[PDB]
């Protein structure tokens, strides 16, 4: 609830900064800053990256879209 929306805002910018075919460390290093970057919204997003942050790794790696990718960690409204 609500974090449907954040999650993916935050998540697009994400991918959008990465950029296509990332790796493990430049996802690691690019979404602890894309919270950092992403003010306002800062806060959930560390949070999000804090309690997730290999999870929110696999799921750039696996170019997965932020709808599902929220469904899934079970951020969204399934």
């Amino acid at each position: 609830g609500y974090f449907c929306e954040s999650c993916r805002k935050i998540i697009q910018k994400l991918e959008d900064m990465v950029g296509p075919q990332p790796n493990e460390d430049t996802v690691t290093q690019a979404a602890s800053q894309v919270c950092d970057k992403l003010k306002i919204l800062r806060g959930l997003c560390k949070k999000i990256m804090r309690s997730f942050l290999r999870r929110i790794s696999w799921d750039i790696l696996t170019g997965k879209k932020p709808q599902a990718i929220c469904v899934d960690i079970k951020i969204c409204k399934e």
